[PDB]
């Protein structure tokens, strides 16, 4: 679980997004496994605007922040986890590390701030839904 909260946005893994989330949609994306949210309160995080290749990212199966080199966002094929079938994913980032279907939703960091939420787990590598494209995140 996790999510990532910039101005009066909440940005989540679609397919953990509630209810509460869907009844208030801005902006979801199936290709991505992101859906975004509006919020009552203003949010703690910085969207990083960067073409970085590392950081750290929350590992909640382990209670630990791990430093990566990660892959530029692109559509990657995904074998079948326990809430997605196989299939390709768009704007997908990997590194080499532990992942499990719960730790999705958190955070992937760089020196500019937050990157992305692990999406993506197994045989090793994690992946993450990148957010920095997202300019809108910032506005409005
Ligand atoms: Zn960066």
């Amino acid at each position: 679980s996790g999510a990532i909260y910039v101005g009066n946005y909440r940005v989540v893994n679609r397919h953990l997004a509630t209810h509460n989330d869907w009844a208030n949609l801005v902006w979801e994306d199936s290709s991505r496994d992101l859906l975004v949210s509006s919020t009552t309160a203003q949010g703690c995080d910085t969207i990083a605007r960067c073409d970085c290749q590392t950081g750290v990212y929350y590992c909640s199966s382990r209670r630990k922040h791990y430093p990566v080199s990660f892959s530029k966002p692109s559509l990657i094929f995904v074998e079948a986890s326990e809430y997605y079938p196989a299939r390709y994913q768009s704007h997908l980032m990997l590194a080499v590390g532990h992942s499990e279907p719960g730790d999705c939703g958190g955070i992937l960091r760089c020196q500019h701030g937050v990157v992305g939420i692990v999406s993506t787990g197994g045989n090793g590598l994690v992946g993450f839904a990148d957010v920095r494209d997202l300019l809108w995140l910032d506005e409005e």
